[PDB]
């Protein structure tokens, strides 16, 4: 029994929460450097991420994750992810062999090429390949709304402004692993998200996390 309960409303900072990455790179598909001054608080109580250009061809994104680790229970986020080919915005649990565990993780992914849908997809001890594509029906980039994911021992079901929308049921994640949200432009995978031209600044926003236990 790890991280409780939380309600993040991202209106001020406290040690002891979270953590930007910084100066590095995560390398293979993700095509920039996390930088710390990329990821802002706002006055209204927004955490917004953005991915900017420092000079020709070099790209500067951001990531902030939780420093405690959360296992099952409903994960939910209202946020509003950028538009652009190339990108992608996203949400997501998080450990692996850097935290000295096995790779589980859950996704939600907004893909920048096409912002009417989102991505879920899911790695179990490293075996991912489940991802399901659905269309929202509206353009999420253009206003916040709620994702969810209720992570169970038998299950994974995903909902879209409180809609269920997906579930999965076979080889759930069991590990539990670190809240994490980020924004990056791929190299190495067009056929995924599309390919990057350069467009910045772009931002993504965020502006609460919850988590509710069991
Ligand atoms: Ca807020």
């Amino acid at each position: 029994q790890t991280g409780g309960s939380f309600f993040e409303p991202f209106n001020s900072y406290n040690s002891g929460t979270w953590e930007k990455a910084d100066g590095y790179s995560n390398g293979g598909v993700f095509n920039c450097t996390w930088r710390a001054n990329n990821v802002n608080f706002t006055n209204d109580g927004k955490l917004k991420l953005g991915l900017t250009s420092s000079a020709y061809n070099k790209f500067d994104c951001a990531e902030y994750r939780s420093t405690n680790i959360y296992g099952y229970g409903l994960y939910e986020v209202s946020m509003k992810p950028a538009k652009n080919t190339g990108i992608v915005s996203s949400f997501f649990t998080y450990t692996g062999p850097a935290h000295g565990t096995q790779w589980d993780e859950i996704d939600i992914e907004f893909l920048g090429k096409d912002t009417t849908k989102v991505q879920f997809n899911y790695y179990t001890n490293g075996v991912g390949g489940h991802e399901k594509v659905i269309s929202l029906g509206f353009d999420a980039s253009k206003g916040f709304h709620t994702y969810a994911f209720d992570w169970q021992p038998g299950y994974i079901k995903w909902y879209v402004d409180g809609v269920l929308k997906h579930t999965a049921t076979a080889n759930i994640p069991s590990t539990p692993g670190k809240i994490m949200m980020n924004l990056w432009n791929g190299t190495g995978v067009d056929d995924w998200l599309g390919s990057y031209n350069g467009a910045n600044p772009l931002y993504a926003e965020y502006d609460w996390v919850k988590y509710t236990s069991n």
